[PDB]
């Protein structure tokens, strides 16, 4: 009881002092939840501070990112590569201890959190990934996949709609190894939480199909242990409401003032006296460092996992080889030849065709849609629905939950073992923007499939027709936005996305059928931008993306008939094209030559490549295609005129 | 029962025939929910087809927008100005019957719907407004505000996290006059709803503090009447689960195939027989028209209200005058001078100061924040928190629910009598994107207050620092994006936002303090863009927005040291500037001379105004300002260096 109390306080003051030194941060919650952090990293979780990437490690997600110091303290104390020096550099430029957790920047950080709801929702993807991977690879006497997903969430996390969406799915899927701890401290930024949050939280989670438990005092370690055991025995995911006092032990306890600002010298000294802590800032007694050290238990656990893999490899050669390849995120060779197309087809259907070819060769590939499966062409030939009764299914029905789908997709991609994509209409990328940005931030290669990319979708009308979407996504750092012009570019679009591991990729597809280009030409997509149809001594350029490339080709003909010669450039991806050497970019778009761009979307940003653009800067209309398309200004005649006005 | 059945079928077949003629649309749900629409418009609601804008009318919101024909049919049958010919023009260019309901395009349409979750979430705002307006204007013997908010929602609406956020708040606020009908038909676009939706919906809503009722058969009109009565007697908002068969009476009944595609000839013929409907396409018997005609009752209801108003005007002259003014959307006289500032100050604090000056003159002004009241400076001095116990409060604590806040703000602004704004961090605009877009589509003047607009916010880090946000919002049609440079531009930004009635306005504010500009010069904001500090014989121009205007001034001076003369232009709003005469624009930015842009956000789009840009095309960092700001490249030396490479 002395080492526990001593270690818990160690976590508490490392948090208090780091925030005090930085004069910025959130000390309150780490102070109250310190006991849970201690329990998880020292007794409950199997993890290896020497290898934070050990595949069978239990995963902890700090959804309440503001309480970062709570995580940094326990990581430092248990042996991870996070020296005291870094804790003394909390929230400082270039430190490994940023204000909110950053996956891939700090050892042991599973998910980048801060925006509430993202951590707890992304964790559903992590839990889904473990459950599916276990079903695929475990065999009699061979348990190579066995770990839990733990989450620490705040009132804010539970108020966010995305967490509710993910919760609904987690219960639906029966994710029995997902365990969430809720810091029920009744305090929010605006003051008492009852100012805006009074629902029966646990009753709502029971409705989702979860198990709910309560721990009346976070300091009561035995209470926490018993709760966690009960949760592991239950076949449902579990939410444990844990009562705590924000700013425990200080004069600011139970006050929003303890939430996001340094305690101040007065409060610090008083806290030290109240909790009986004689140690100066950042100083922890060696006895705690010895009791908290997990380097030896970590080696032991990982070593045992590794020996288990040796046995597995003997009894199951092929399975072992595949598990290893997938856990290492290594793609198998990809087909080089696109599928055969013989007639006009929507890129969404061409995407479905590329997927029928790719999926059989990629057992790690998981797909899904937000209740638009027949409209997104995302269920590949061969894929079956995942469900409680069919844990092997590679296709996911996310329901009308774009946001949670994004978070779950990121979670599945973060776990290791899978590569997942999910579809919805481009317009609805608006419901999941936070998850898309989070993938871009964490460098997770989630693939977002967006169909119905323009007014050409027709009769559904303005509420469904994208306008600002292409440009809003292109402005986001670390996101490839690929809008293939035809069936063939669509195939190469998928290869680009799968091979791109640095960040997410958004594939933008049509509802309406569009002409085919030649497979030889379309391969140019691999360069982001290329010359589709060139001409002798070009007098200009018509640059287009996706479906408008076909409009451009028709305008080129009209121009040719009048003696004007312009080449046509297909620019499926701004980012990929910009990554090409300057010489290539200039060969495609020769300086001095007038350029006209064509894209059924907002014109903002096109000045980067064109002198004039045939775009759309107003909401759509409910009318059939191509009438809606033509009447809103997208005709070869208009493009031709646009160019003629430049010469 | 004869007329009831005949009229209900009239609704079913107008829908079936309209969809069939358009060869596009959703006939399934309208067939099943026909009985409810009949009951609501014929018996339950007080409304006037002669005047859809009657302020005391009950409000109906078709959240499940795809079922638009259900609404167009009943609007047609009850006497609204929606002729048969428009029904025959369903989903055709320029018709008054677009695929999804559009506020302003069709008489009787309360909210623009289609994107699931928006309708039902927006309704919370409609009900809040009614409840607050009643409390504010009703007096003994003078009930001038008294109507209900009815909503028809589908499975999809209930899976969307935003609907959950809004329901949590509806129960929290005790909006007893909010009545929601859920079409429990067990069918989704992907197939049986249980593919991804198995939660206990009613148990969840009960946890939100709602009353929950069940109608075992929608065709049972008496059961429906009963539920509605039970809901009106209860002080909690009510969710009524109504069982129905999608595509009722047809070969596609209870099948996903009945959801969003024409029934088809054979199916149409079979339906007419099964339901005993002998009338040809679009033909409705006179007996139904006479039975459904609500024009006479409608005029009577409104007239009685006009009388209560005149009686009110006699008893409370002042109150009546303000109500009429507010209901007409007319702004009262407003301060012409900005508050007086003396030291560097963040634009968010300056915003709070503007509000303290503006709010006292605007009793219609409602403010709020998504659990960031102290950080957004949205609670004007004089404002009290709204609560079930304090319905007169003008300040709303939305909690960590940005999306629902968005929808609710739209509802408040849509209702009439109020003008509402709400805040959160600019980065979190991503969580409410669909609501922002809906405001722009509908032309509802919601004011979205976004603070912590850049990496300059400091230590919180990349998860909280915006990058792509400004451009992603500027690309959206009908949205003014105003980024005031200082405290003084901030006051004029509010005037612009308040006076703009055509669509929403986003005010982008800083976390960090910035220098004050000349009060008189800051008025240039009203032109969207203007010359802040000119020089004789300008060799170039430095254009900037928000906080960067101050960096640009420093670079201007630095250049001066080297003998280079540059003019500094402040561009607080791209949209307001573009709306100015070309001559004025060319005066601010004289063609020919080089321009360098400066803005702490993505560069994409700046090509429209600058030849070179000093921007940020990567995510931020967790560091203190000004360090994070300087190390990320925003320094006068960098800006100067950038321009010198053009001259």
């Amino acid at each position: 009881r002395d080492l526990e109390t001593l270690s818990v306080n160690a976590i508490r003051f490392l948090a208090i002092d780091a925030v005090e030194k930085a004069r910025s941060g959130h000390p309150g919650m780490p102070m109250g939840m310190a006991p849970l952090a201690y329990l998880l990293f020292r007794e409950v979780m199997r993890h290896n501070p020497l290898d934070p990437d050990w595949p069978d490690r239990d995963r902890f997600v700090l959804s309440a990112g503001h309480g970062s110091m709570l995580l940094y303290a326990v990581l430092h104390l248990t042996g991870y590569d996070l020296p005291l020096e870094e804790l003394k550099s909390f929230r400082q430029w270039g430190s490994k201890t940023p204000g909110h957790p950053e996956r891939g920047h700090t050892p042991g950080v599973e998910v980048t959190t801060g925006p509430l709801g993202q951590g707890i929702s992304t964790a559903v993807g992590l839990a889904l990934a473990e459950r599916k991977l276990a079903a695929e690879f475990n065999r009699p006497g061979h348990v190579v996949v066995d770990h839990y997903t733990y989450v620490l969430a705040s009132d804010g996390d539970l108020m966010e709609g995305v967490s509710g969406e993910a919760a609904s799915l987690a219960g639906h899927w029966g994710l029995s190894k997902l365990i969430v701890f809720w810091d029920d401290n009744r305090i929010s930024i605006d003051g008492p939480t009852d100012l805006a949050f009074t629902e029966d939280v646990l009753a709502r989670y029971r409705a989702y199909g979860w198990q709910t438990l309560r721990v009346e005092d976070v300091n009561d370690l035995e209470a926490l242990r018993k709760a966690i055991k009960l949760a592991k025995l239950d076949e449902r995911p579990t939410l444990i409401a844990v009562r705590s006092h924000i700013g425990f032990g200080s004069p600011k306890q139970d006050s929003a003032k303890a939430h996001g600002e340094p305690l101040g010298p007065e409060a610090v000294e008083a806290t030290r006296r109240n909790l009986g802590w004689p140690y100066p800032p950042f100083v922890v007694p060696e006895e705690v460092y010895r009791h908290m050290d997990m380097r030896e238990k970590g080696r032991a656990w990982q070593e045992a996992w590794e020996k288990a893999l040796e046995a597995y490899a003997r009894a199951y050669p092929d399975l072992h080889q595949e598990l290893m390849r997938r856990l290492r995120g290594e793609l198998p060779p990809l087909p080089e030849e696109p599928p055969s197309f013989d007639k006009p087809i929507a890129t969404r259907a061409a995407s479905g065709r590329a997927l029928n070819l790719l999926a059989p060769r990629l057992p790690e590939l998981l797909g899904g849609s937000a209740d638009l499966t027949p409209s997104n062409n995302t269920k590949a030939e061969g894929m079956e629905d995942f469900s409680r009764a069919n844990p092997l299914g590679r296709y996911l029905h996310f329901g009308v939950r774009e946001h949670a789908m994004g978070a779950i997709l990121n979670g599945l991609n973060l776990h290791g073992g899978y590569r997942a994509y999910g579809g919805t209409f481009l317009v609805f990328s608006d419901y999941m923007r936070p998850a898309i940005r989070l993938a871009a931030l964490m460098g997770v290669p989630t693939v977002f499939v967006f169909t119905h990319d323009s007014i050409a979708l027709g009769e559904d009308g303005p509420t469904h027709q994208p306008v600002e979407h292409l440009m809003s996504l292109r402005a986001m750092p670390n996101l490839f936005v690929i809008r293939p012009a035809d069936a063939y570019e669509t195939f190469y679009a998928w290869l680009v996305a799968l091979r791109r591991k640095e960040g997410p990729t958004a594939l933008v597809l049509t509802r309406q059928a569009v002409p085919l280009l030649s497979p030889e030409k379309a391969r140019g997509l691999l360069r982001g931008g290329y010359v589709l149809e060139d001409v002798e001594e070009p007098q200009g350029v018509l640059v287009a993306t996706g479906s408008e490339v076909h409009l451009a080709l028709r305008a080129q003909a009209l121009l040719r008939e009048k003696g004007v010669r312009v080449r046509v450039v297909s620019l499926p991806s701004f980012e990929l094209f910009a990554a090409q050497p300057e010489a290539y970019r200039k060969e495609v778009l020769p300086p001095g030559l007038p350029v006209v761009a064509v894209e059924a979307g907002a014109s903002l940003g096109w000045e980067r490549y064109a002198h004039k653009v045939v775009a759309l800067d107003r909401f759509g209309a409910s009318a059939p295609y191509p009438e809606v398309y033509e009447r809103l200004g997208f005709t070869p005649e208009r493009v031709a005129e646009a160019f003629l006005s430049l010469v």
